[PDB]
């Protein structure tokens, strides 16, 4: 199919994209990608553009230790819409390469005894991580996730969420 | 398919279509398309043919980043219709070269809580940029997107969707 | 599959196929193909068969414009069935260029308030251009449309449709 | 499929199927593969391999004037049915180049206002064009077609749907 | 698909195979496979690996006819099962070229107005062809394939529906 | 697909699988692939893996009749479970070149006038072929196929279905 | 599709995947995918990346044996979850070549006469296997297993499934 074609052909430019609800499938598909690049070429930058809604934060934290595993600079992208796990990814970039388009918009949101007691332990890293990835404290990460707080590409700069804005390239 | 491998052999001489309905799917697709063709060749232009309806806001602005994010130009044509953010897409092509076919129409239209706040600030600015591509001043942009009003190829260069008409 | 790659051998001898209706999607890829043989190559001819119920009368004013848009000829044939929109693209080929299968049948026919408005602006401007294809008078194209008048190929030749009625090897 | 690209291969070899029902999409497809042939190289025959139990006129109609624009000859072969505009169709190839498969069988069949007007000057067509493919009287034709005459391979070779009967190539 | 990619790797060794029932589709295949090879080089054996419980017998002698219409020889081999056109096609292979596997098995059987005609003429040639085929009358041929009498390998070679049986090939 | 492109490389690798119940489609699928790797080379191995639960035993005959045919040897590994027809098959290869992994299991287990009279043939010649694979008396093959008997990696060696337990190719 | 080419582009790599529940079907491709590498190249390492419910524990040994079988080692990766089979199969891989991702979690479970013996067999097999490859007593695997006991990718690391956690650059 040509879309397949597409993001293919992207591929071979070290160009990957996030562009949907972030779940246990898109994930392995995510990762797939990010070990792929890595293998072919350690040392050239992988650019991530994110357009995504977010959700499961099991699937958005193994696409984040996937990040962090390769050893090649992951530069991302607010494509569109950073949401939830998307936002996360965005803010996980390296930095120096975390970059908003200028009418991005960012929102932050707080997403079986056993699931419960994971849950737990994984929510809590996420929050750990959030707070290194912005500089902000964990409690203004908490309160500002309980109330889904969202960010024009400006706010999220001043945030901590990117590192510029990006008209022309 | 077929029509895949049609699609695919245009990109190759760098022409792209947005033949439907702008929702996230096409814009991802889309602006997919553009990042590629930019990767390839920062210096040659692409060439956009616009025959869609339109659709969402959102989904328009991810589209009109990344075209403007292209560091080569991006020359626009209204082959059908380029109605609502398909006729944003036409007006937001590289200066002078923005194109109407002679029989094509251009259509202006306007398309919890945090959603609505969001959609509030994005429809404003894209009445802001529709202004400015056009020339128009903004309370002549809502007025006519809230009357619906469409357009001729003749009138739509008049009024500043385009900067030519070919035939 | 074998029909794609049927049509696909035959895009590389320039002959594309409109054997459908006519809706957005079809003159989507139509154009398309017009406009991929055209920077292929412009001064070759392109070749388009007709067999076509025709439908949407500002799709197919889309594919029209790509025909005038490319700076090589358009030969058209008629296949099998081309009414309405297809029969207006089988009028519009290159005057010399245009073709009737002897067996072809060629019918005319009758083709929310913005979009009354647009079809009338439309529906007016292809009785114009169908008048300037065929040589008849735009009362005659309305009378004959509002009638359903159907041609055989023989009669499609007398009325301007087309130049050539292929009753021998071409 | 491999069904696909054993077709695409005799393409190669200038062979074409007639295997199923005639209907307009069918046509579509041959009148396709004619062209390509014709284009390809106007100079080499191109053969019709024909087992169909007939279908519309119309359809069929369009196929035999593929059949009559291509400058090159085409060789026509009952293989097993060639019933109702299957019979037309081998009965139109190149005088001299028609052939039957000896257990081959043959069978003439006779298949809103504008529509019936339509319908009556292409089966007058159809009925004129077997005349002259035959050398029989078009009354015969029509009779025959009537009463769902069918032929065996010898009995086709007399009537003059075919030329010859070919058992080894 | 594999199973495909595996098929038309076989049609470049020029291999064949009849593994289902006989019908018209299945007859257009085959027809198509068999002229395919028969234009890429008129002068090798085609192989014909039959596996099947037979079906149509209009369907089969399009096969058969387009069998005989190729200018090579065709070489049968009874692969599992060969029955009703199935055992038709495998008896048609080229005299000297028709094979039974160990454990293959033969199986006989007998399978609108114009239409009855019709059948009734293939019925009886059908019948001829396999008593030519086979060297058996007839009379013989209707009657075994009317109680639908069956034959392992060693009993098909005497019968005369094949001219070998093989284990093991050579190199 | 990757499944099948897998399969397929496997192929060039002269390694084929049975991984499913033996069935009339599978045995073609198979039968297909020992007649085309004979064909490539007569005189190269081929390595056959097991993982079947069995099934038809005309199918069985099938795959075995095409493994005695193909002039070079079969090397068959019983890689998960072999049972039933799988077992067969197993015990089929070329002898010196009967394998289980060591986790393997072996299952034995016994499976219209005109049809069932092929059915007890073709079920006798099993059982006797059976014996001669495994060096047991044809009485104790079908006693034990009555009784389900099933074996581990260690006990199939013993009663003679395999030649050798693989740990390490 | 996209998919499916990355996943092939990857096997030339030498990386496998094993990212759903573990069945009969899944066991055969990972069974075939490892058989591939270790026919095109007997020594070099094959990277099997798990993110599994686990499953079947017939289908999971076959995988098992096949990796013992493959002369190559077989370096494994703990992804998002590897629980019941899934675990194992971490926990098989090369000793010193057995990772963790930090948010990975590592879980155990316990997983037609003649069904339950070999049900019994083969769980006492996998309960034995357990405890060699994180070097843990029979009894301590059997009563974690039978308490649902989970991990995190520290705690795996204490209790032996795996020898590293890829905390930065790999």
């Amino acid at each position: 199919s040509l879309t397949d074609s597409v993001y293919e052909r992207l591929l071979s430019e070290r160009i990957i994209f996030l562009g949907s609800e972030v779940n246990d499938e898109i994930a392995n598909r995510l990762c797939a990608q990010i070990l792929l690049l890595a293998a072919e070429d350690a040392s050239k930058d992988i650019s991530l553009y994110i357009n995504s809604p977010g959700g499961s934060i099991s699937a958005g934290m193994a696409i984040y230790d996937t990040m962090v595993l390769a050893p090649c600079d992951i530069a991302t992208y607010a494509m569109g819409m950073a949401a939830s796990m998307g936002e996360f990814l965005l803010a996980a970039g390296t930095k120096g390469k975390r970059y908003a388009l200028p009418h991005a918009r960012i929102l932050m949101h707080q997403p079986i005894a056993i699931q419960a007691e994971q849950f737990a332990v994984i929510k809590k890293e996420m929050f750990r991580l959030n707070a290194e990835f912005t500089g902000q404290p964990i409690e203004r990460i908490e309160a500002d996730s309980d109330r889904d707080r969202w960010f024009t590409a400006a706010e999220a700069l001043e945030y901590g969420f990117v590192d510029h804005i990006i008209t022309r390239a």
